[PDB]
């Protein structure tokens, strides 16, 4: 009552016997702080009249929403601000952002301001995706300190607005969900080093596409829905909003799937900002995440809107569809 456990508390006292500068907490405290302000858009967006599109395109094609543009200008503005970046990847951006060196700090942050764009005017759950680096390099900062490898992560996760707002951050040692007190405008410790399941019961995948998947896609739906040892068939789930699926898959266990396709050999989603921060919680939390044929975290981009196949969640399912994959590899 009297002892809330903030994500700012928990961030500053992970970060304490490990030393360090303290641009982390300051970071976070700041993202935390356009999520609480996109959170707050979004509970009232027909009302403030957010919905529609904001009358523009992204790089390979995309449709933008005013909320994508509201979104997007928060997160940039409060990371800036922070004093703990130095350039920051955006799907809403054409190319890199560097910060100004008076406001230059450490860290790399990939984002997707706001996931889940088909599902804003339905009022379905959508969120937000990030996922930071430390820069390496000693040179000027610039959008190569962007491309880097998956498991060079330090820390990621994501804020879902669904029905409650929920952040879930996962660094080095595990995975921590907050939720938003509305009240007080804080995020509240409410499940600690949360751990997927090893098998679930539920699988994801927008089976609209079942004309382009690929044999061993086919195959694992089949076998969800005719189990050959006679055990029940898998539930599915597919909200259309990343976000919500993966946290689900998450809390509930089981398997979120976007896979490469015939008409798209790299899948849609995108490795940086969407599928690296996702399979880094996944990983965290005792999950695995693959494009069927590689780990998503051992990818090294060479485009910071490059695009992945991702396949993730309960290790004993994502192993059991990479067996499939396995089983139809050719030369
Ligand atoms: O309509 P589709 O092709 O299933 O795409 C849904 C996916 O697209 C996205 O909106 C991409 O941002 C994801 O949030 C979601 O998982
Ligand atoms: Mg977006
Ligand atoms: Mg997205
Ligand atoms: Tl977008
Ligand atoms: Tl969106
Ligand atoms: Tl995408
Ligand atoms: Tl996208």
């Amino acid at each position: 009552d009297t002892n809330i456990v903030t994500l700012t508390r928990f961030v500053m006292e992970e970060g304490r016997k490990a030393r360090g500068t303290g641009e982390m907490t300051q970071l976070l405290n700041s993202l935390c702080t356009a999520v609480k302000a996109i959170s707050t858009a979004v509970r009232k967006a027909g009302i403030a009249h957010l919905y529609g599109i904001a009358g523009s395109t992204n790089v390979t094609g995309d449709q933008v929403k005013k909320l994508d543009v509201l979104s997007n200008d928060l997160v940039i503005n409060v990371l800036k601000s922070s004093f703990a970046t130095c350039v920051l990847v955006s799907e809403e951006d054409k190319n890199a952002i560097i910060v100004e060196p008076e406001k230059r700090g450490k860290y790399v942050v990939c984002f997707d301001p706001l996931d889940g764009s088909s599902n804003i005017d339905c009022l379905v759950s959508i969120g937000t995706i990030f996922g930071i680096y430390r820069k390496n390099s000693t040179d000027e900062p610039s959008e190569k300190d962007a491309l880097q490898p998956g498991r060079n992560l330090v820390a990621a996760g994501y804020a879902l607005y669904g029905s409650a707002t929920m952040l879930v951050l996962a660094m080095v040692n595990g995975v921590n969900c907050f939720m938003l007190d509305p009240a007080i405008g804080e995020f509240i410790l409410v499940d600690r080093d949360v751990k997927i399941k090893k098998k679930g019961s539920i699988y994801s995948i927008n089976e609209g596409y079942a004309k382009e998947f690929d044999p061993a896609i086919t195959e694992y739906i089949q076998r969800k829905k005719f189990p050959p040892d006679n055990s029940a068939p898998y539930g599915a789930r597919y909200v259309g909003s990343m976000v919500a699926d993966v946290h689900r898959t998450l809390v509930y266990g089981g398997i979120f799937m976007y896979p490469a396709n015939k008409k798209s050999p790299k899948g849609k989603l995108r490795l940086l900002y969407e599928c690296n921060p996702m399979a880094y919680v996944m990983e965290k939390a005792g999950g695995l995440a693959t494009t069927g044929k590689e780990a998503v975290l051992d990818i090294v981009p060479t485009d910071i809107h490059q695009r992945a196949p991702i396949i993730l969640g309960s290790p004993e399912d994502v192993t059991e569809l990479l067996e499939i994959y396995q089983k139809h590899a050719a030369k």
